[PDB]
């Protein structure tokens, strides 16, 4: 199968590929969540939504392995790590958390409103949902063993934030000989607009491919 | 000791701490070497070497360990692997010695000029050299297990490029528990002026944070 994409065109087999679907959740898509209470714009994740349920629509009915991430901690945050972690001093919830104790334990807390996946966002059988404790899916989870385990080789990664999770997995996943492709009208960065243009230059011109959900599907359709 | 930085101030020991110069070879800072070839702007590196010399001199005359990596392959390029590997498909020198096979061998090779450590670094006894095959420096090399060995939690981030092997080794070093530093100053960008302004906005964000040379020598001078 071919897919067409930036900087060029890919082969690949859907039936060894994974689409990735990263932190789908109230935390990263949804006013009142997480990324908008600590300051950034999630005004416009309506699209993204949408055109994320597209893409796992025409993945699942190719073949393709649909693994769900969600990213966070244990309400007592634990798994966060404690002073002795760099993510304790750089997560912006757990600053949030510091700054606003009303919400401490609310923010990416397993179990809770923000860590849910949204609406309109269900997983099915056969799909796999990955809890990870750090921005990319790869330290510290099953995820590498786990496409292994399948011969996966081809990743497709959509979701948030395409500047953090989203190219950090692209980038990992590159480091262990993955070939990675981002969606880019089914990603949303976490930053302003500029961080999105990056993160999408910095995948195609060094660690993977820029396609698009269109695109995506069409490829998929024969 | 203290360094100040974005978005706030750390604490650190230096003598539990080391200095990494990223890929300070020819081809990624000097006229006619790989970048340059592949249709980068080398042309305001300049200040980087000598704002790098100036963060090295502090480091060591602080018990700081000096880490200098070298990117790049065998001559053959076996190292940087065949067709199977995204590296094959990715890398920019491999990309540029395609469409000009008279320099087939000579980018990034080990052995050639394109490789040297610029004549204005000249690494000491007591300094590591690393050699790295990936952008990241994490992977497939013992630069963990060196850090490690010495108790090192704190790294001071240097060399090009700031968005490609610089980041992701400062990415991959969070997800293993470092607490990174990049002084701004001392690094450049591989792409449009966004890709500098983006790496340090991501790394000040989520993954580590920002300073620069003067900052940093004042804060070892006592």
């Amino acid at each position: 199968t071919t897919l067409t994409a930036r900087p060029e065109a890919i082969t690949f087999d859907p039936q060894q590929s994974a689409l990735i679907v990263v932190n789908m959740q109230n935390a990263y898509a949804t006013p009142g969540g997480y990324l908008d209470l600590a300051g950034f714009d999630v005004s416009t994740t309506r699209p993204v939504i949408a055109n994320i349920q597209t893409a796992v629509t025409a993945a699942r009915a190719a073949g393709m392995l649909i693994i769900w991430f969600q990213n966070g901690w244990d309400e007592q945050y634990v798994e966060a790590g404690g002073p002795g972690s760099p993510n304790f001093h750089k997560s912006n919830a757990l600053k949030t958390m510091r700054k606003q104790p009303q919400l401490q334990g609310k923010l990416l807390a397993k179990g809770s409103w923000d860590y849910q996946l949204v609406d309109e966002l269900v997983p099915q059988p056969g799909d796999i949902v990955l809890p990870k404790p750090r921005y990319s899916g790869f330290f510290n989870t099953p995820l590498d063993s786990i496409l292994r385990s399948r011969g996966i080789r081809h990743l497709v990664f959509t979701g948030i934030a395409t500047n953090v999770c989203v190219e950090s997995t692209l980038r990992d996943g590159f480091f262990l000989e993955y070939f990675g492709v981002v969606l880019e009208d089914a990603t949303h960065q976490a930053g302003p607009k500029f961080a999105q243009k990056a993160a999408l230059f910095n995948i195609e011109t060094f660690f993977g491919w820029v396609s698009d959900v269109e695109t995506f599907c069409d490829a998929l359709s024969p």
